[PDB]
């Protein structure tokens, strides 16, 4: 052991997690998209973190622009 150190573990601020998310639905219909898919993708860009609140966004953020943006 040595090398192994980790310092950094901090949350993606909206800035971020909205462009993950941009980059879903660019993807895919809008309409042909689910809140499912949207933290299963979600996640794969933010898997070592704990996306509790923030998360509730991320899928709100595209059930939101496919129903006021679809």
């Amino acid at each position: 052991d040595e090398p192994l150190i980790k310092k950094l573990k901090k949350p993606p601020t909206d800035e971020e997690l909205k462009e993950t998310i941009k980059k879903l639905l660019a993807s895919a219909n809008l309409e042909e998209v689910t809140m499912k898919q949207i933290c299963k993708k979600v996640y794969e860009n933010y898997p070592t973190y704990d996306l509790t609140e923030r998360k509730d966004f991320i899928k709100t953020t595209v059930k939101e622009l496919i129903s006021l943006e679809h």
